[PDB]
């Protein structure tokens, strides 16, 4: 159908999740931020929706960008969109980022899903329809109680067995935590959680991401007297050969690139250069729905399996429509917040989990936010 | 010194540059334009600027990460000011990009050579005080009598060489001129402008940038035929392996990668694997002054050349601090507008040329651009 309109709400939502300098979550006062919603619409009146920050589809990117590339055209052609855009990044002085593509694709995806009164996993054609999740925990922070200690990870990892979790991943101090980052600590963390959870979960680190090759290589060391099943993005991804270097000398499987760019062409080099043991993509990190499924079947095509950046319903949707991927990621998670509370923003959950850690894909059309577009109306920026 | 402020100032240039929805520059009707100056200030009040186009330096950017990284800061840790802003790239929700990096760092190395009063390529260590330019011209256009055919390259060209430019680079046909792109035309221009010139003028090509593997090769072997000294940017940057495979195919030189992300690091890979002959760099496609001479070195000690990215005072600076580069790419030049004008906001230019086809580079401190302040104040936005 023809796309007569692209339209973005910025609204306030009320959470206490919290970002520092460096960009990384943690739990803080309740307070409101603002939170954007991109909608595609149709001829028809059929619309798609889909969420982001506000500075990814600001009114510069909407306007040099977005609506010369959509408007007018057959919301179907996903690919032929999504090149466009792909194209004009180059000249774009930087400012047509990854994230403006993904927020794109995703309504789009959601528009077709809303359409046709299918979920946009079964419409990409579907594998599973509920998939193990690991619990991601937050970084780690100076938070009495919180994860300010090893033995705070080992605590909270039992409530996260408790919950349901067969798999769990600890995210472990960054800066700007005053004395960040430490191998040794990062370690103890490491160990707190095996020794609380025993051999039978199965435990993952996503480390400080700039440690040098050899403190990275100290890390990983530590890792396999523990049994852990991945190091994550322990390096600066910007150095391939480093990930060479680092996957060569350990046994432990390392899992990349989460956050390096160029979509799923460099993820390629990733597998052809051995730089990784594990694929990632992610949605938000590879420019949408449509160039992440590219990813997982890059993948599989060599044999590997490739984990998915992110929770929401739009990376829950790539991994319940292929199979080369462990898990779901639900978090990120923190003692003092509870996940399963939801958004303000949204009436039910995109990601409910039983108590067999299992995320089960809602059975709502597209990518099945059940959007409280009231709550959106009465907290408009 | 003492950083204590960190400022911009948006002011309208008047100019008949225009650039096409992918990103293209073009001659069209005079128009007033948005460009902004960045300005760090110290104690005692001695400023650097560097200019950019107002959205890299938007108030989003430069108070939720510039600002907090420089103010308070000895303006002489370039290097430590610099890591600190790369390290916050990653949790930046893709808005704290490269370009602003850039301009950062370049405004920084401007207010060292201006408070010792000294030129930035001889804070540096100098090299050379004049360097061969090569035209870089336009991207190819359909105004009659521009750059709309084959023939109309080769006018130009004629007309360079009467410059006193020893080397000429077209950009040849890109979207959304209407026909484009076309190989056989691309090639026809580079035959039309080695007849017009003769042998011993050096030329290069940079063509639309995202041909496919057959058509680059396609491109590269009619080249051949012509003695051109280089292909530039024919393919997808973000595959690498696209280019080992080019480079493998061609004898002629492959350069690049001029638009990849991952500055000096992931420049590190394309030597590594040998996806190209001849390395890039530019002050603004790896974030500074600094990681350009960091990528310069990179590719010194491999014995290979790396051809500077882009005109003004920022690159001159580094191609003159630097050995392994044959040229200053002066430009974009098209046969309606004349380069040697300069700009209505800076009071000479920052390059100029000898009828021997040498830029000089100024004495005067800093990059030594030679801001009409007055002008900015009297065209604020
Ligand atoms: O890596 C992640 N998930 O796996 C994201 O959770 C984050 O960006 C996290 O690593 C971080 O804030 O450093
Ligand atoms: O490649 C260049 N210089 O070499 C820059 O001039 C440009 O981005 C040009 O290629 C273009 O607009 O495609
Ligand atoms: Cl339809
Ligand atoms: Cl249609
Ligand atoms: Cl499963
Ligand atoms: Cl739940
Ligand atoms: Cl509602
Ligand atoms: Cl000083
Ligand atoms: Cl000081
Ligand atoms: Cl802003
Ligand atoms: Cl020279
Ligand atoms: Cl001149
Ligand atoms: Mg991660
Ligand atoms: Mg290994
Ligand atoms: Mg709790
Ligand atoms: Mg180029
Ligand atoms: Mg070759
Ligand atoms: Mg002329």
């Amino acid at each position: 159908m023809i796309i007569t309109d692209v339209e973005v709400r910025v609204f306030r939502t009320t959470t206490r999740r919290h970002s520092d300098s460096a960009g990384h979550a943690h739990p803080g006062p309740a307070h409101q931020v603002e939170q954007a919603m991109l909608t595609v619409r149709t001829e028809d009146g059929q619309e798609g929706h889909s969420f982001t920050a506000p500075e990814i589809v600001r009114p510069h990117v909407i306007e040099k960008f977005v609506k010369k590339v959509l408007i007018g055209e057959d919301h179907r052609d996903r690919e032929r969109l999504w090149q466009d855009l792909a194209h004009w990044q180059r000249g774009s002085a930087a400012q047509l980022t990854d994230r403006t593509l993904a927020v794109v694709d995703c309504a789009l995806w959601d528009l077709a899903g809303r359409s046709l009164g299918q979920p946009v996993y079964k419409l990409i054609g579907g594998y599973r329809d509920k998939v193990l999740a690991y619990g991601s925990i937050m970084c780690g922070d100076e938070l009495e109680g919180g994860l300010a200690t090893p033995e705070d990870y080992g605590r909270f990892a039992e409530t996260l067995v408790k919950r349901g979790y067969k798999g769990i991943k600890l995210h472990t101090w960054m800066p700007p935590v005053s004395w960040a980052p430490d191998v040794k600590m990062d370690l103890k963390a490491c160990a707190a959680v095996r020794e609380a959870v025993g051999p039978d979960i199965r435990l993952m680190i996503d480390a400080f991401h700039w440690y040098s090759r050899t403190d990275a290589l100290a890390l990983g060391r530590g890792l396999e007297k523990l049994g852990f099943d991945w190091i994550e993005e322990p390096m600066d991804e910007q150095s391939l050969s480093s990930y060479k270097w680092l996957s060569d000398n350990l046994d432990i499987p390392v899992v990349g690139p989460e956050s390096a760019a160029g979509k799923h062409w460099h993820r390629a080099e990733w597998i052809k250069a051995g730089a990784c043991d594990i694929l990632r993509t992610g949605v938000n990190d590879v420019g949408g729905i449509t160039p992440a499924l590219k990813t997982m079947h890059l993948a599989e095509a060599f044999g590997m399996e490739c984990e998915v950046h992110g929770n929401t319903a739009m990376n829950l949707h790539v991994v319940a429509a292929t199979k080369n991927c462990r898990w779901y990621e639900r978090g990120l998670l923190h003692p003092f917040l509870e996940y399963d509370d939801g958004h303000d923003y949204l009436k039910s959950l995109s990601d409910p989990m039983d108590r067999d850690g299992f995320v089960h894909v809602p059975d709502r059309p597209g990518l099945g936010e059940d959007i409280d577009f009231t709550f959106i109306d009465n907290n408009r920026v």
